[PDB]
């Protein structure tokens, strides 16, 4: 890491170009060059490189990955004063607190919502159970009912947790890493339904982010599941779409895992003062957030002043409604294991290489091993 400049990493799904614009205003005003990159699998890359003393000066990613980094001493403790802390909703601050210490700056809160084509389906389904019949019906027009990324468990987890599945129970003031619910009845029921949709051919196990996006933006599928970041391309496609509550399962709401996009500062960085200045005085301001938000919508931002101007947007109201029905992700070091195990379980169950029961049993065992 070079002293006198800022290198930032952020998930390619978000508005990295919008974040670069903020970096340019910073450079103009300060003279410091800000380089924004979106490396592949940055959440796994950062740990590796940061452990040797390099990597970016600032890393932007969902808060669930940060506990792992902090435990490894890869994050500098941020030092925001009371006046600044008061500018962001306190619940977003709790999302980046680890071991009684703040390890990152909250930027935005997001969750998945059901997105549907108003012209193909005026009244979206309130339940998962009615999608199969609805799909067959749309097949009589060469169209499908629902397409969404089945490769990443973040997308399928809302259904799995609906009837009772869960990661780590939060109890006694902390996350119980032995009390895991990926192999219970609730979780099995939800994944069995998903896998049935795939085997019965209402969905294809190969559907990924590209497939689902192209299908919905070309009006070939009535619905999709995605986050705020996808709204930009949908607007560009001209689809008359709506953003609403995820359907229910066995009479219960789908429970999406709520993520808080956070900016953490590399412990090995020689530009910690500059990082703080950029985040607190350039990014986390109405101006900075609007810049990023106009690139790719962030969802409900942590900045109270700006969030008030965004709250009006019904798409954001829908995001929050889904978020309140779900659960803020835990940020413990074991989350990496949870995601890896679940990602594998869903993939094997969906590809036939394993029965739902097997898949989940193995994920559960590996998560608590
Ligand atoms: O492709 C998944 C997409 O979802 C996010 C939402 O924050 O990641 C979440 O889900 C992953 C598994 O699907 C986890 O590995 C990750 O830690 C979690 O935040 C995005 O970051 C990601 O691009
Ligand atoms: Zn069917
Ligand atoms: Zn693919």
């Amino acid at each position: 890491i070079e002293e006198g400049k800022l290198v930032i990493w952020i998930n390619g799904l978000f508005g990295y170009n919008g974040l670069a614009e903020v970096g340019k205003k910073f450079e103009k005003d300060t003279g410091i060059k800000v380089t924004v990159e979106h490396p592949d699998k940055l959440e796994e890359k950062f740990p590796q490189v940061a452990a040797t003393g390099d990597g970016p000066d600032i890393i932007f990613y969902a808060h669930d990955r940060f506990g792992g980094y902090a435990q490894s001493g890869l994050l500098a403790e941020i030092t925001p004063d009371k006046a600044f802390q008061d500018k962001l909703y306190p619940f977003t601050w709790d999302a980046v607190r680890y071991n009684g210490k703040l390890i990152a700056y909250p930027i935005a809160v997001y969750a998945l919502s059901l997105i549907y084509n108003k012209d193909l389906l005026p009244n979206p389904p309130k339940t998962w159970e009615e999608i199969p019949a609805l799909d067959k019906e749309l097949k009589a027009k060469g169209k499908s009912a629902l397409m969404f990324n089945l490769q990443e468990p973040y997308f399928t987890w809302p259904l799995i947790a609906a009837d009772g599945g869960y990661a780590f129970k939060y109890e006694n003031g902390k996350y119980d890493i032995k009390d895991v619910g990926v192999d219970n009845a609730g979780a099995k029921a939800g994944l069995t339904f998903l896998v049935d949709l795939i085997k019965n051919k209402h969905m294809n196990a190969d559907t990924d982010y590209s497939i689902a996006e192209a299908a919905f933006n070309k009006g070939e599928t009535a619905m999709t599941i995605n986050g705020p970041w996808a709204w930009s391309n949908i607007d560009t496609s001209k689809v008359n779409y709506g953003v609403t509550v995820l359907p229910t399962f066995k009479g219960q709401p789908s429970k999406p895992f709520v993520g808080v996009l956070s900016a953490g500062i590399n412990a090995a960085s020689p530009n910690k003062e500059l990082a703080k200045e950029f985040l607190e005085n350039y990014l986390l301001t109405d101006e900075g957030l609007e810049a990023v938000n106009k690139d790719k919508p962030l969802g409900a931002v942590a900045l109270k002043s700006y969030e008030e101007e965004l709250a009006k947007d019904p798409r954001i109201a829908a995001t929050m409604e889904n978020a309140q029905k779900g659960e803020i992700m835990p940020n413990i070091p074991q989350m990496s294991a949870f995601w890896y195990a679940v990602r594998t379980a869903v993939i094997n169950a969906a590809s036939g290489r394993q029965t739902v029961d097997e898949a989940l049993k193995d994920a559960q065992t590996r998560i608590t091993k």
